[PDB]
DNA sequence: GCATGATCC
DNA sequence: GATCATGCA
């Protein structure tokens, strides 16, 4: 049976109560400067549908939206907040975000619409956005009658679900997690996305020209070394040229056919000159297609800015991800690709890019959680953790540590920080599993506290059914009891690793909230632009650098108090590239 | 979809 | 182990 609601022609006072479920629908996935196709309000006085052209022009509605004392319950308030920012309208008073609440209760569910979140509580009087708007070449806004009911039902579900969701969160000791961390962070991210990052498109286009030339040269070379032309980007065709025509040895195969990953080519280079050229081609092509052309496609031509969207409710660790464009994987390791960063500049003249990043926050968090005396001492001494690790697993003095030993100790620390298997360590070190397991064993002999933690956490995960982070974020691990080795092993590593990475994510988010509050108190014009891995990236007047050099690291280092210090490195310059 | 590679090192 | 975007099929 249909749901009753007033399809209003104008805004009335009873639509402006001090508490309501609000829906400001933006159907386009990328909500930047996107259309708001409808509005739904549900409160103690009833259910209402307002046309945006009408509601957004009404002085009273706009003031209600911006009145922090008027509480709103929503789903993905950041989407609405940003869509509104593009229209010069402020959204305040969002006290409950169903998307963020669902995400915290179980990040594995992958809730991405009201219907999905409502299903968690046996509420089904609302359809999935997909069933209403369709998908792909069919994703279109339906007619007003269908549209109005869907938005009203979504608002109605939010209105009904707020209480049950808040109760479970409280039960999980996650109430402050939502209200004091995620929701306030949502507003900060909305500001960051809206501000965007200025791009020097001319510079990006020149690099593109230089890459095109290089690709052309390398391309022809490859054809001459193969004795013919073929689509180098076709791993199928390439495999035929490499493993059939040139008879190179097949050292690795993929479900589909011959493997041609750089991982394989490197080992094949000694056999034929074409390998190196193919590697160089892969590199240049990755920069041309993905970064040069990729970025240029999303830069707004009027402002020359890119406005990323931070998905705050996706990862199971709690880390934020970035899309359209993804500004968390911009080249930096190799100098050629690193140059790409010179294209990210301050949005104003005489402004500079300031970047601060946590130094080894994951291992510091592990030292704290596992209370490993050796590891804690290592950090209290601010030692080079990779050299320290090498010294221990290899039982040698600092001076006896060779570059290769540090490289491997570093690989072992990487495996600990990101939870990779002993097989993954082997693949990483180009050694055998048994050899990899051997290093792991030596590491545990040197850090018994970490060993104890690893064993205890896996046990706790099996007992409770989940693991938690410093700020109470949780991850359910149903596969921890699976009789399938590979499936169970994966769950065990996630049990060990999630409290580590998840806690680092918690800290980073709190630092962002603390930083923005300090920036405002100090009345600084500096503002956040991006959050990437374990770093915060800002831009500000050149006259604020000195104050920022002291303020940012302090705020970030004091976000939480652990058994070891938190350490933050910082740099700043004319472009993102120089913030090194 | 599958394979690849960029960032985490 | 994580993320997201690319070209090819
Ligand atoms: O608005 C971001 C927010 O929405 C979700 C669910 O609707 O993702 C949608 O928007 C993203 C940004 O364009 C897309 O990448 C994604 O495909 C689309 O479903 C949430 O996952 C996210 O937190
Ligand atoms: O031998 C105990 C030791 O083995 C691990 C392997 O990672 O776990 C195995 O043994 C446990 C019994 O104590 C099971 O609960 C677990 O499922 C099985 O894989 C370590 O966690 C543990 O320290």
């Amino acid at each position: 049976a249909k749901m009753a609601f007033t399809l209003a022609d104008r805004v009335t006072e009873e639509m402006l109560a001090d508490k309501a479920a609000l829906v400001v629908e933006v159907v386009e996935e990328n909500y930047h400067d996107a259309p708001i196709v409808g509005i739904a309000v549900v409160n103690e006085h009833g259910r209402f549908f307002l046309r945006p052209e009408t509601a957004l022009a009404d002085p009273q509605f706009v003031a209600w939206l911006g009145d922090e004392t008027k509480k709103k319950s929503m789903f993905d308030s950041k989407r609405a907040a940003v869509a509104l920012k593009w229209k010069g309208i402020e959204l305040c008073g969002v006290s409950f975000d169903l998307l963020l609440a669902a995400y915290l209760l179980d990040p594995a569910q992958g809730v991405d619409d009201v219907a999905a979140a409502a299903k968690m509580k046996q509420y089904e009087a609302v359809r999935p956005d997909e069933a209403v708007y369709g998908k792909g070449a069919k994703r279109a806004v339906p007619d007003e009658p269908v549209l109005a009911e869907h938005l009203v039902r979504k608002a109605a579900a939010i209105w009904e679900l707020e209480r049950p969701f808040l109760d479970e969160l409280r039960r999980n000791e996650q109430d402050r997690l939502l209200v004091e961390l995620e929701q306030p962070l949502s507003s900060i991210l909305a500001e960051m996305e809206f501000a965007g990052v200025k791009v020097d498109t001319k510079r990006l286009e020149q690099m593109g020209k230089e890459l095109a030339e290089q690709l052309g040269t390398v391309e022809q070379r490859i054809y001459e070394l193969a004795g013919q032309e073929f689509n180098i980007n076709s791993p199928k065709q390439l495999g035929v040229i490499l493993f059939e025509k040139l008879q190179l040895p097949v050292l690795k195969k993929t479900k589909t056919g011959y493997s041609t990953s750089a991982d394989v080519l490197e080992k094949l280079a000694p056999y034929h000159e074409i390998v190196e050229n193919i590697l160089h081609y892969r590199q240049l092509g990755k920069l041309q297609s993905t970064y040069i052309e990729g970025l240029l496609k999303v830069v707004r031509p009027d402002t020359k800015k890119v406005h990323t969207i931070f998905n705050q409710a996706l990862t199971q660790t709690g880390r934020l991800s970035s899309t359209e464009p993804n500004l968390q994987n911009i080249p930096i390791r190799l100098e050629e690709g690193r140059k790409i960063r010179q294209a990210f500049v301050p949005s104003e003249s005489d402004w500079l890019i300031f970047a601060a990043d946590y130094s080894q926050i994951e291992l510091r968090v592990l030292a704290h959680i596992a209370e490993d005396d050796n590891l804690m001492e290592a950090f209290r001494r601010d030692l080079d953790i990779h050299t320290k690790t090498a010294m221990d697993i290899f039982q040698v003095s600092e001076d006896e540590v060779t570059p290769n030993m540090r490289r491997q100790a570093k690989a072992v620390n990487f495996g600990i920080v990101y939870g990779i298997s002993d097989y993954g360590l082997a693949q990483n070190l180009n050694i055998s599993r048994k050899e990899a397991a051997e290093f792991i064993e030596r590491y545990f002999e040197s850090f018994p506290g970490v060993k104890r933690y690893m064993e205890n956490i896996v046990q706790e995960a099996k007992q409770k059914g989940y693991v938690t982070t410093l700020l109470h974020r949780r991850r359910y691990l149903p596969d921890i009891t699976s009789r399938n080795f590979n499936v169970r092993s994966f769950a065990e590593r996630m049990a060990m690793n999630t409290p580590i990475q998840g806690s680092a994510a918690d800290i980073i988010k709190k630092a962002m909230i603390d930083l923005n509050a300090r920036l405002k108190e100090e009345r600084l014009q500096a503002h956040l632009l991006l959050q990437v891995h374990d770093e915060l990236i800002l831009e500000a007047p050149k006259e604020e650098m000195e104050r920022l050099c002291r303020l940012v690291p302090e705020v970030m280092e004091q976000a939480v108090t652990l058994r070891v210090p938190l350490k933050v490195d910082y740099h700043y310059g004319s472009t993102w590239y120089d913030a090194k």
